[PDB]
């Protein structure tokens, strides 16, 4: 029931969560592609990403990284260059390893958890992130910068 | 060949590669496909971006060759490139350069100006053989070169 209701929520808002193991590959492509503050469109910034997946994982296409996109677009991730042409994103500079990248994604499907009045743990998270349970005090610390502090 | 293994020396000596008439026509359409809407990327994410969908098709690419492919475009001036910072350099394909024919164009002409620069003197009926595989570019190579050598 949990699970369900998450990620329909993070559907309702334009994005999606495509497990544990797709996910992790596809944030690290979008990294791969923007890190060094390259300038991509959504159309080129997907068909790089899609590309590399689609043999690994078949149900990658232009629609699901779309979403994976449109979910760090949300989390405000991106420097976007508007023009006449298509915008262009950059990822801020603060974004630009890993680990931050994954702080502000899995933060924004926190938040959306919040926005739906779903009550999730840091244990539940790690499962539904992660696919462990070594993510635990990492989805903690995304809660608590979410609360009032102590 | 004499006059094709030393254009093709002359290349590599600059830093720039042609990869054979097939593949290198694939490679470009890839670099079109890239930065045709105006993306501007580092050399580091385009050559990533070619050799991904190359390879697959021309298994010998490598990212060092079609770096080389990257460096001709760039010597034959058809990138803008910005830099921020210590950022990476990015590059854009200039606007009068963003379809195949006119960056082929500009390809071409620069491959005719190594040639020159180490001095071949190259008919346009081995070019076409030489650039496309054909005997259907001499025209187009003969242009290349009149413009080349004749002011307008
Ligand atoms: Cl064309
Ligand atoms: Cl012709
Ligand atoms: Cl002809
Ligand atoms: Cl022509
Ligand atoms: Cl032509
Ligand atoms: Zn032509």
């Amino acid at each position: 029931q949990l699970s369900s209701n998450l990620w329909a929520a993070v559907r309702a808002r334009g994005c999606q969560f495509l497990g544990p193991a797709m996910q992790e590959e596809a944030l690290k492509l979008v990294l791969l592609a923007l890190e060094d503050g390259s300038a991509l469109s959504r159309k080129v910034l997907v068909l790089f990403v899609v590309q590399r997946l689609e043999p690994r994982f078949p149900q990658a296409s232009k629609t699901s990284i779309g979403h994976v996109v449109q979910l760090l677009y949300r989390a405000s991730c991106f420097k976007v260059t508007k023009r006449d042409d298509s915008s262009l994103m950059q990822l801020k500079e603060e974004f630009r390893t890993y680990e931050a990248l994954r702080r502000e994604h899995d933060s924004q499907i926190v938040q959306i958890a919040m926005e739906a009045g779903l009550r999730i743990a840091p244990d539940q998270w790690s499962s539904l992130l992660y696919g462990d349970q070594s993510h635990k005090s990492h989805m903690q610390s995304i809660i608590d910068k979410l609360q009032t502090p102590a």
